[PDB]
RNA sequence: AGCGAAUUCGCUU
RNA sequence: AGCGAAUUCGCUU
């Protein structure tokens, strides 16, 4: 049975306006990163008008085009597909035919990334991870470009159900020595220390401001629960105690544009 | 919001 | 005890 690909086309056609980034945040258009997702399926889409998902950065523009037709996959390609839309909307969206990841050939054009998908598995599978043992030999080193296009998650706690942020913000005027907001503790060092029996091995390194990667499930309409979503963006986290997420953020923000895109589809 | 914990109250004739 | 309902409190930096 033939294949066909179409890709998600996403374009951010109205940036939020300055009066109404009350939270401040940056804006991402989707089209300044190529990696984005696609739909494969075993039948034909019909025609579908372009239409809006109003997103953090603004409206954002949403279009299926046909990528590739009448083509065949292995059944191993198949089934690593689906393992990734699995893995996309249980793992990354917590949810309840095939969406998959697309990127640009070395040439323009848009085909399955297929390099992308066995990446995400190899770090799921623990292969290709680099050392979290730091000790005073070999200490933790803070590499900027790691925490550009960044989700992260604090390691040290919520085993089960693990919080996700982008990195809002590099503080390079702080460090773990810095003072603690909260008076029970005179810098984050102790606090970790204290709290959590976590020892520092750059003591140099800059602190990370947060962003929780959101939840809203429904993007097709525009805009105690208020002292947390205060409190919540205020927490500012040390990157050596921070698991970089091996999803980029450039496509976190894609994919939580997925189920209204496919509900949209379903009509 | 979520996860915990306590307190008060409502239902059976 | 079970099922509801409210009130107070605790956790993330």
């Amino acid at each position: 049975q033939p294949c066909y690909l179409y890709v998600i086309g996403m374009v951010l056609t109205t940036p939020l306006p300055d009066e109404l980034n009350f939270r401040r945040r940056k804006l991402y258009p989707p089209e300044d990163t190529t990696r984005c997702f696609g739909i494969l399926t075993a039948k034909p889409i019909p025609q579908i008008p372009h239409f809006p998902v109003y997103t953090r950065s603004g409206e954002v523009t949403i279009s299926i085009e046909l990528a590739a037709s009448g083509f065949m996959l292995s059944l191993q390609m198949l089934e690593l597909i689906t393992r990734l839309h699995q893995y996309i909307f249980s793992h990354i969206l917590r949810l309840e035919y095939c969406v998959l990841p697309l990127n640009v050939v070395n040439d323009s054009t848009l085909d399955i990334d297929f390099k992308f998908m066995e990446d995400i598995e190899k770090s799921e599978a623990r292969i290709g991870i680099p050392s979290t043992k730091y000790t005073k030999e070999t200490p933790f080193v803070f590499k900027l470009e790691d925490y550009q296009d960044a989700v992260i998650i604090p390691r040290y706690r919520n085993f089960d159900q693990p919080h996700r942020f982008y990195v809002a913000d590099v503080y390079t005027d702080l460090t773990p020595l810095s003072k603690f907001p909260s008076p029970e503790y005179e810098t984050f060092a102790e606090y970790y220390k204290t709290k959590y029996n976590l020892d520092l091995t750059n003591l140099n390194q800059p602190l990370l401001d947060v962003d929780h990667t959101s939840s809203r499930l429904n993007l097709l309409t525009p805009r105690r629960k208020a002292k947390w979503e205060s409190l919540q963006n205020k927490q500012i986290l040390v990157p050596e105690l921070c698991a970089i997420h091996p999803i980029p953020a450039s496509l976190w923000r894609k994919a939580v544009c997925l189920p209204s895109i496919l509900y949209r589809l379903h009509c």
